[PDB]
Protein backbone atom coordinates (compact mmCIF):
# COMPACT_ATOMS: atom_id res chain seq x y z
CA UNK A 1 0.00 0.00 0.00
CA UNK A 2 1.11 3.57 -0.65
CA UNK A 3 0.66 4.89 2.89
CA UNK A 4 -0.51 8.49 3.18
CA UNK A 5 -2.41 8.77 6.47
CA UNK A 6 -0.80 6.33 8.95
CA UNK A 7 2.49 5.54 10.67
CA UNK A 8 3.99 2.22 11.71
CA UNK A 9 4.27 1.69 15.47
CA UNK A 10 6.89 -0.45 17.19
CA UNK A 11 5.19 -2.82 19.66
CA UNK A 12 7.64 -5.57 20.64
CA UNK A 13 4.96 -7.47 22.57
CA UNK A 14 3.30 -8.49 19.28
CA UNK A 15 6.41 -10.44 18.29
CA UNK A 16 6.34 -12.27 21.62
CA UNK A 17 2.58 -12.91 21.47
CA UNK A 18 2.93 -14.45 17.98
CA UNK A 19 -0.69 -13.96 16.93
CA UNK A 20 -0.20 -11.58 14.00
CA UNK A 21 2.36 -13.32 11.73
CA UNK A 22 4.75 -10.38 11.91
CA UNK A 23 2.26 -8.00 10.30
CA UNK A 24 3.29 -4.46 11.35
CA UNK A 25 1.03 -2.31 13.50
CA UNK A 26 -0.11 0.85 11.73
CA UNK A 27 -2.21 3.64 13.17
CA UNK A 28 -4.03 6.45 11.36
CA UNK A 29 -2.60 9.87 12.26
CA UNK A 30 -6.09 11.29 12.92
CA UNK A 31 -6.65 9.76 16.35
CA UNK A 32 -8.14 13.05 17.50
CA UNK A 33 -10.85 12.74 14.83
CA UNK A 34 -11.55 9.15 15.83
CA UNK A 35 -11.98 10.14 19.47
CA UNK A 36 -14.25 13.04 18.45
CA UNK A 37 -16.47 10.61 16.54
CA UNK A 38 -16.64 8.32 19.58
CA UNK A 39 -17.60 11.16 21.92
CA UNK A 40 -20.29 12.40 19.53
CA UNK A 41 -21.69 8.87 19.28
CA UNK A 42 -21.88 8.73 23.08
CA UNK A 43 -23.52 12.15 23.27
CA UNK A 44 -26.09 11.20 20.62
CA UNK A 45 -26.75 7.81 22.26
CA UNK A 46 -27.47 9.51 25.58
CA UNK A 47 -29.68 12.07 23.81
CA UNK A 48 -31.63 9.60 21.68
CA UNK A 49 -31.40 6.10 23.21
CA UNK A 50 -30.35 5.82 26.84
CA UNK A 51 -27.83 6.28 29.62
CA UNK A 52 -24.26 4.98 29.45
CA UNK A 53 -22.79 3.28 32.52
CA UNK A 54 -19.48 1.46 32.39
CA UNK A 55 -19.66 1.34 28.60
CA UNK A 56 -16.47 1.14 26.57
CA UNK A 57 -16.39 0.75 22.80
CA UNK A 58 -13.52 1.37 20.43
CA UNK A 59 -11.53 3.91 22.43
CA UNK A 60 -8.12 2.86 23.69
CA UNK A 61 -5.52 4.65 25.85
CA UNK A 62 -3.28 5.48 22.85
CA UNK A 63 -5.38 4.76 19.77
CA UNK A 64 -8.84 3.55 18.92
CA UNK A 65 -10.11 0.50 17.12
CA UNK A 66 -10.67 2.30 13.82
CA UNK A 67 -7.32 4.09 13.75
CA UNK A 68 -5.45 0.80 14.20
CA UNK A 69 -7.70 -1.38 12.03
CA UNK A 70 -8.32 1.05 9.13
CA UNK A 71 -4.94 2.87 9.21
CA UNK A 72 -5.42 4.37 5.74
CA UNK A 73 -8.93 5.65 6.51
CA UNK A 74 -9.44 8.88 4.54
CA UNK A 75 -8.92 11.71 7.08
CA UNK A 76 -12.14 13.54 6.19
CA UNK A 77 -14.12 10.32 6.73
CA UNK A 78 -12.53 9.34 10.07
CA UNK A 79 -14.98 11.14 12.32
CA UNK A 80 -17.95 9.57 10.52
CA UNK A 81 -16.33 6.13 10.30
CA UNK A 82 -15.47 6.17 14.00
CA UNK A 83 -18.98 7.36 14.91
CA UNK A 84 -20.47 4.46 12.94
CA UNK A 85 -18.12 1.92 14.52
CA UNK A 86 -18.94 3.23 17.99
CA UNK A 87 -22.66 3.12 17.14
CA UNK A 88 -22.17 -0.55 16.20
CA UNK A 89 -20.50 -1.30 19.57
CA UNK A 90 -23.38 0.43 21.39
CA UNK A 91 -26.04 -1.24 19.27
CA UNK A 92 -24.49 -4.70 19.62
CA UNK A 93 -24.28 -4.45 23.42
CA UNK A 94 -27.89 -3.28 23.65
CA UNK A 95 -28.96 -6.12 21.32
CA UNK A 96 -27.07 -8.65 23.46
CA UNK A 97 -28.55 -7.20 26.67
CA UNK A 98 -32.09 -7.28 25.27
CA UNK A 99 -31.72 -10.73 23.66
CA UNK A 100 -38.51 1.38 25.06
CA UNK A 101 -40.62 2.88 22.27
CA UNK A 102 -38.85 6.24 22.46
CA UNK A 103 -35.42 4.57 22.62
CA UNK A 104 -36.10 2.56 19.44
CA UNK A 105 -37.41 5.72 17.78
CA UNK A 106 -34.31 7.51 19.04
CA UNK A 107 -32.10 4.83 17.53
CA UNK A 108 -33.70 5.28 14.11
CA UNK A 109 -33.19 9.06 14.38
CA UNK A 110 -29.53 8.38 15.12
CA UNK A 111 -29.25 5.98 12.17
CA UNK A 112 -30.92 8.50 9.85
CA UNK A 113 -28.59 11.31 10.92
CA UNK A 114 -25.60 9.06 10.23
CA UNK A 115 -27.00 7.98 6.87
CA UNK A 116 -27.43 11.63 5.87
CA UNK A 117 -23.83 12.40 6.81
CA UNK A 118 -22.54 9.38 4.86
CA UNK A 119 -24.64 10.25 1.80
CA UNK A 120 -23.25 13.80 1.89
CA UNK A 121 -19.72 12.37 1.71
CA UNK A 122 -20.13 9.57 -0.86
CA UNK A 123 -23.50 8.63 -2.34
CA UNK A 124 -22.57 5.50 -4.24
CA UNK A 125 -20.35 3.96 -1.59
CA UNK A 126 -22.93 4.75 1.10
CA UNK A 127 -25.44 2.65 -0.87
CA UNK A 128 -22.99 -0.26 -1.07
CA UNK A 129 -22.28 0.08 2.63
CA UNK A 130 -25.85 0.21 3.88
CA UNK A 131 -26.87 -2.80 1.76
CA UNK A 132 -24.02 -4.63 3.50
CA UNK A 133 -25.19 -3.24 6.86
CA UNK A 134 -28.89 -4.13 6.39
CA UNK A 135 -29.07 -7.24 8.61
CA UNK A 136 -27.09 -5.52 11.38
CA UNK A 137 -29.24 -2.37 11.52
CA UNK A 138 -20.84 -28.38 20.35
CA UNK A 139 -17.55 -27.77 18.54
CA UNK A 140 -15.45 -24.99 17.05
CA UNK A 141 -16.43 -26.08 13.50
CA UNK A 142 -20.14 -25.12 13.87
CA UNK A 143 -19.25 -22.06 15.95
CA UNK A 144 -18.26 -19.23 13.61
CA UNK A 145 -24.70 -12.55 11.94
CA UNK A 146 -22.19 -11.64 9.21
CA UNK A 147 -19.88 -9.31 11.17
CA UNK A 148 -17.68 -9.38 8.10
CA UNK A 149 -20.51 -7.52 6.35
CA UNK A 150 -20.39 -4.62 8.82
CA UNK A 151 -16.62 -4.33 8.41
CA UNK A 152 -16.77 -4.71 4.63
CA UNK A 153 -19.25 -1.82 4.54
CA UNK A 154 -17.19 0.33 6.89
CA UNK A 155 -13.77 -0.19 5.24
CA UNK A 156 -15.02 0.33 1.67
CA UNK A 157 -16.68 3.58 2.76
CA UNK A 158 -13.72 4.66 4.92
CA UNK A 159 -11.21 4.28 2.09
CA UNK A 160 -13.51 5.08 -0.89
CA UNK A 161 -13.06 1.60 -2.37
CA UNK A 162 -15.24 0.05 -5.08
CA UNK A 163 -14.87 -3.73 -5.39
CA UNK A 164 -15.67 -4.82 -8.97
CA UNK A 165 -18.70 -7.13 -8.99
CA UNK A 166 -16.69 -9.86 -10.75
CA UNK A 167 -14.07 -9.90 -7.94
CA UNK A 168 -16.43 -9.67 -4.95
CA UNK A 169 -17.08 -13.40 -4.48
CA UNK A 170 -13.36 -14.21 -4.48
CA UNK A 171 -12.32 -11.21 -2.35
CA UNK A 172 -14.95 -11.96 0.31
CA UNK A 173 -14.03 -15.65 0.39
CA UNK A 174 -10.31 -14.93 0.84
CA UNK A 175 -11.01 -12.27 3.49
CA UNK A 176 -12.77 -14.88 5.66
CA UNK A 177 -9.41 -16.15 6.94
CA UNK A 178 -8.54 -12.68 8.27
CA UNK A 179 -11.96 -12.32 9.92
CA UNK A 180 -11.54 -15.74 11.58
CA UNK A 181 -8.06 -14.92 12.92
CA UNK A 182 -9.12 -11.50 14.23
CA UNK A 183 -12.43 -12.85 15.54
CA UNK A 184 -10.80 -15.74 17.40
CA UNK A 185 -8.20 -13.37 18.91
CA UNK A 186 -11.06 -11.10 19.91
CA UNK A 187 -12.83 -13.95 21.72
CA UNK A 188 -9.51 -14.94 23.31
CA UNK A 189 -9.10 -11.48 24.84
CA UNK A 190 -12.76 -10.84 25.73
CA UNK A 191 -13.52 -14.18 27.39
CA UNK A 192 -12.41 -13.30 30.93
CA UNK A 193 -14.50 -10.14 31.19
CA UNK A 194 -17.43 -11.88 29.47
CA UNK A 195 -17.25 -14.77 31.95
CA UNK A 196 -17.15 -12.31 34.86
CA UNK A 197 -20.23 -10.54 33.45
CA UNK A 198 -22.10 -13.82 32.91
CA UNK A 199 -21.17 -15.34 36.29
CA UNK A 200 -22.71 -12.18 37.78
CA UNK A 201 -25.99 -13.00 35.96
CA UNK A 202 -21.15 -17.51 26.79
CA UNK A 203 -20.96 -17.59 22.97
CA UNK A 204 -17.18 -17.44 22.89
CA UNK A 205 -14.64 -19.65 21.13
CA UNK A 206 -12.85 -20.27 24.44
CA UNK A 207 -16.07 -21.59 25.97
CA UNK A 208 -16.81 -23.64 22.83
CA UNK A 209 -13.36 -25.25 22.90
CA UNK A 210 -13.59 -26.03 26.64
CA UNK A 211 -16.89 -27.84 26.03
CA UNK A 212 -15.79 -29.57 22.82
CA UNK A 213 -12.63 -31.03 24.36
CA UNK A 214 -13.52 -31.03 28.10
CA UNK A 215 -10.51 -28.85 28.92
CA UNK A 216 -9.64 -25.91 31.15
CA UNK A 217 -9.61 -22.25 30.07
CA UNK A 218 -5.86 -22.06 29.53
CA UNK A 219 -5.89 -25.32 27.57
CA UNK A 220 -8.61 -23.91 25.32
CA UNK A 221 -6.61 -20.69 24.96
CA UNK A 222 -3.67 -22.70 23.58
CA UNK A 223 -5.93 -24.50 21.10
CA UNK A 224 -7.45 -21.16 20.08
CA UNK A 225 -3.99 -19.61 19.62
CA UNK A 226 -2.98 -22.45 17.29
CA UNK A 227 -6.07 -21.86 15.16
CA UNK A 228 -5.44 -18.08 15.11
CA UNK A 229 -1.90 -18.67 13.86
CA UNK A 230 -3.10 -21.02 11.09
CA UNK A 231 -5.74 -18.55 9.86
CA UNK A 232 -3.44 -15.52 9.97
CA UNK A 233 -0.59 -17.36 8.23
CA UNK A 234 -2.94 -18.51 5.45
CA UNK A 235 -4.28 -14.97 4.96
CA UNK A 236 -0.80 -13.41 4.84
CA UNK A 237 0.25 -16.00 2.23
CA UNK A 238 -2.84 -15.37 0.11
CA UNK A 239 -2.49 -11.57 0.16
CA UNK A 240 1.22 -11.82 -0.65
CA UNK A 241 0.50 -14.02 -3.67
CA UNK A 242 -2.33 -11.77 -4.90
CA UNK A 243 -0.14 -8.66 -4.63
CA UNK A 244 2.73 -10.33 -6.52
CA UNK A 245 0.46 -11.50 -9.33
CA UNK A 246 -1.15 -8.02 -9.36
CA UNK A 247 -4.21 -9.19 -11.28
CA UNK A 248 -7.04 -8.04 -8.99
CA UNK A 249 -8.08 -4.40 -9.08
CA UNK A 250 -6.23 -1.87 -6.93
CA UNK A 251 -9.32 -1.49 -4.75
CA UNK A 252 -9.62 -5.22 -4.03
CA UNK A 253 -5.93 -5.44 -3.19
CA UNK A 254 -6.31 -2.35 -0.98
CA UNK A 255 -9.18 -4.00 0.91
CA UNK A 256 -7.21 -7.25 1.39
CA UNK A 257 -4.06 -5.42 2.49
CA UNK A 258 -6.24 -3.54 4.96
CA UNK A 259 -7.26 -6.93 6.28
CA UNK A 260 -3.63 -7.40 7.32
CA UNK A 261 -3.73 -4.25 9.47
CA UNK A 262 -7.07 -5.33 10.87
CA UNK A 263 -5.30 -8.39 12.26
CA UNK A 264 -2.33 -6.51 13.74
CA UNK A 265 -4.42 -3.53 14.82
CA UNK A 266 -7.20 -5.43 16.55
CA UNK A 267 -4.64 -7.63 18.35
CA UNK A 268 -2.66 -4.61 19.60
CA UNK A 269 -5.86 -2.82 20.60
CA UNK A 270 -7.19 -5.89 22.50
CA UNK A 271 -4.21 -5.81 24.87
CA UNK A 272 -5.26 -2.78 26.91
CA UNK A 273 -8.62 -1.55 25.54
CA UNK A 274 -10.89 -0.73 28.52
CA UNK A 275 -13.74 -2.63 26.86
CA UNK A 276 -12.01 -5.94 27.68
CA UNK A 277 -10.13 -4.85 30.85
CA UNK A 278 -11.50 -6.58 33.95
CA UNK A 279 -10.54 -3.41 35.89
CA UNK A 280 -13.35 -1.46 34.18
CA UNK A 281 -16.07 -3.97 35.12
CA UNK A 282 -19.20 -2.46 36.68
CA UNK A 283 -22.45 -3.97 37.82
CA UNK A 284 -25.44 -2.93 35.69
CA UNK A 285 -23.61 -1.93 32.54
CA UNK A 286 -25.74 0.06 30.08
CA UNK A 287 -26.27 -0.74 27.32
NI1 LIG B 1 -1.39 -18.57 -1.55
Amino acid sequence: MDFKYSRELKLESLDALNLTEGIPLRVNENIDLEFRGIERAHSDWERYVGKLNGFHGGRGPQFGFVSACIPECLPERMETVSYANEFAFLHDDMTDAASARSSASGKQQMQAKLLLEMLSIDRERTMVTIKAWADFMDEYIPYRDCGEKFWFGLVTFAMALSIPEQELELVQRLAQNAYLAAGLTNDLYSYEKEQLVAERSVFNAIAVIMQEHSVSISEAEDICRGRIREYAAKYVRDVADLRAKNELSRDSLAYLETGLYGISGSTAWNLDCPRYQVSTFVDFKTP
